[PDB]
């Protein structure tokens, strides 16, 4: 809850958060129009583009989730709720540290989080329900990401919690609770998965 709770911002183009800015929604809900349908199609725009060092906080992203939130690194995404994930909820598009802290995501047909560049990706105090995967390192990429899942609770994970084809990436978990998931991690070695 914040001072904008009960308000909805209807957008027709991606919100760009410039480097060094924190976009604080104060509880506002964002609904994108003409930017996608939230399907898995690749002809959608992101709701948000966070330049390097931009932060986002306290927004609810309504359906359609479109192409979610494009992060160009060193971003904090705090108390963001994806009421219905689109193609994906958030994508790391450039190198850096990206932290998703608080909030939740719901109804991701595929992945919630998509890692397309080397990064440290931390998901903290987050719940997700009805998802295909929580985190996917871009398919067949072999750069390194380090994933931290800390105080993450997942419900109904169709594929796996996290998948990477990189032999060098790592996944660190601490209080990761997973209900209804056949396979936790799909990495080249279980030695890349660590508890802390
Ligand atoms: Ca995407
Ligand atoms: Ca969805
Ligand atoms: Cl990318």
């Amino acid at each position: 809850v914040g001072t904008n709770t009960g308000g909805v911002l209807v957008i027709t183009d991606t919100i760009i958060v410039k480097s060094g800015q924190t976009y604080d929604g104060k509880g506002i809900k964002i609904i994108a129009q003409g930017m996608g349908d939230g399907s898995q199609s690749e002809n959608q725009k992101p709701i948000f583009k966070l330049e390097k060092g931009a932060n986002l906080k306290n927004v609810i992203i309504g359906a359609p989730g479109c192409d979610g939130i494009h992060c160009y690194g060193d971003n904090v995404v705090e108390n963001v709720v994806w009421e219905d994930v689109g193609a994906d909820a958030l994508t790391v598009k450039s190198e850096g540290v990206v932290e998703v802290i608080g909030g939740s995501a719901k109804e991701a047909a595929d992945k919630v989080f998509q890692l397309n560049a080397p990064c440290t990706f931390k998901v903290k105090n987050f719940t997700a329900t009805n998802i295909g995967k929580l985190v996917r390192q871009n398919g067949n990429t072999t750069f390194k990401v380090v994933i931290y899942l800390e105080d993450v609770t997942l419900n109904n994970v169709k594929s796996c919690v996290a998948k990477s084809d990189s032999p060098v990436s790592e996944l660190w978990y601490h209080n990761l609770n997973v209900n209804n998931c056949k396979t936790l991690f799909e990495f080249p070695s279980q030695s890349q998965i660590h508890q802390y």
